[PDB]
């Protein structure tokens, strides 16, 4: 498939979630890059993002909560590139009922080629990237040459 | 859970989807109820979405294809309710890469309670019903309410 | 591929089968619409039927209980002819043991192409669909070309 | 969970199944050992069923085609306890549709607790134990008991 | 696919693996076997070797939990050609966060065909096989080929 | 649970992964790359790997191709502490057979805290991070204490 080019801002469109037995994990996470975190823009499905307004008195637009269709909320925000980041904190030791849509998520958090981070290990490591607080570009399908191809 | 209920207009929003060795099938079944189908408003997956309106005439909102997040957007719009009616032919008898997103979809279709298609013979019965031209109300969750459980 | 057609009869052979978390909604389902579930013949699976039948006092041939076999019996009968419609509400909230059997009988459900619904709406629709109490045409594949293409 | 016991009789009903990449390897296993399989009972699916007694002539009871829905009707076999042992050679390296059929299929033939083989090396040792030819006890759940308790 | 064989030695490298609503069964399984088990290599997870050896006083060699990586090891042995056989108590009754690496280890374990039972009747009738004491020859895929075919 | 902690080394040991469709885009980020990766200790997949070392002469400790058991090699590395980084290019638009083996896979580099990279983005906000060069500590599962209960 053909690909081009997107620019990922300065202010980044962030997606925290998390699976309940993740969500102490996210939110001691959150909490210590806040003042980082205030400077950017985000995004939550609907438990977790009220935990995090609640807990650090930001700015979180709630989607959803994720059973509920949070994950496709925000799975279809990253297909539209209005997402830039994804922290997604899923439980691997505890099968959940949107098991489909956690791989949903992922897959496409793959597809459209955005910093995407399932542990806090990696969390840190891209937070702390140089290009996390700049404008950089990153290479996407061309989804315009990809749906022309399949209509010929 | 605690459920409330929602109204599915006169004039109901269907969304249209269908894995490509279910296209065709998809198409018939689309060419042979047109007079019924233009009284509504159509809605579909990228490719699916074109195949129809250049082979009828009739206008139908295009969203991303599946694989690279329409069904997602579908699922997004369903959980938000603008979605009333799901038409979706996938493919039976042969695996695809965005099964997660088909599993994610059919699960919100499920959770939000809204006629769901899956065949030909389950179509055909949902468009033949009385209250397909009416408004008629549907139980669905109460999202308030279960979100306030989730947040005590 | 290569299609045929089979006769729904009028009096339908009707599989009816609920997820722990969904039998009361199955049940009140059943309880508000026992006048014309009166007529047609009732199958479930095990858990889910002799509920039926012990508090609707209608008779109903109950298979094994899902997880022990159950689903795949219904499966089995779906292929041989021998079930016209599936009420299946499965739980879309919570996970099961028996997920691929689950997933197997949809499956069937829709390679067979018979009506199928998995949420109330759904069920709503299709019983008060004009040709529920008539008999129907329904294109199904045919085997005997499928078999033959198999052995060439 | 409550368990009972049942007798698997010294004559088995043997279920024979191969996907596609695994036919001939079943075939060959077939062959070497047909004299033992002679003096049992044999089913399979539709496929492997026909090609096995064309090149054999031997009596096999074909079922439908596992995509078809062979696979659920040897599954509802197994867990009517009318299958006594089970070879199926599924294919390890191959996307195959049915897939959820296949873990469905080995779901129950663990669950019923009869002697499965999804390998040659397997399937000779199994052939080759000394009571194959015998009576053999075997523990299964006890359904009934299963059943009362999720009643009442 | 190339075939080549490889020889299981007469004293056999057997992992032993249970979910714990199955361990209680393994356990007595084992404990009944203990004579003919003691003459071969034993492998287990992390949890369920632990209690063997605790209980049987045999020498177990102890990989990790299977949730923590158990099964993975396991699997990689399989391949490394370094187990025989597997004795594997799956619990089809419950749903494990391992899915996954449940489903990835039976997989190996077909691809490299060696031995497998999933249930205490079929590992009844694998021990009792004459060669399980003997040095077989078994078919398994040809690596060196399959490998050399990839970087054409 | 009970967390405990460990020291990446500053030289890491860098797990690549690639499945067919991505290979091309993972030698390009490699090469790119490759007088950073020059001061670390590589590991791969056996296809992956060779065709790595053969391309940019880096030493490359091959295991076997994902499809024969590599996934679950590295997966045991991981478990076992030798695996620090793990960049696995998985297609996301084309299902593959040993999609359990990858799921798995990813599951364990969750439990285990590492930096992962499944898409290209993420491979360069992680390599381009300051401490990509540094020891330095993850939080990770204390497994004495965890194995510790379950045998209390």
């Amino acid at each position: 498939m053909e690909l081009t080019t997107r620019t990922l801002p300065a202010r980044k469109h962030i997606a925290l979630v998390a699976h309940d037995h993740c969500k102490q994990m996210l939110m001691s996470w959150v909490e210590r890059h806040q003042p980082l975190l205030e400077q950017h823009v985000l995004y939550a499905t609907g438990t977790t993002g009220n935990l995090i307004s609640r807990a650090t008195g930001m700015n979180v637009n709630a989607m959803l909560s994720g059973p509920m269709g949070g994950d496709q909320q925000v799975g279809a925000l990253i297909s539209e590139g209005k997402i830039d980041v994804l922290i997604f904190f899923w439980d691997p030791l505890n099968a959940v009922p949107n098991d489909p849509d956690v791989k949903a998520l992922l897959r496409l958090a793959t597809v459209w080629n955005i910093p995407v981070a399932t542990n806090v290990a990696t969390a840190d490591f891209i937070i702390q990237s140089p290009h996390f607080n700049d404008a950089v570009d990153i290479l996407i399908p061309d989804y315009q040459r990809y749906l022309a191809d399949r209509l010929k």
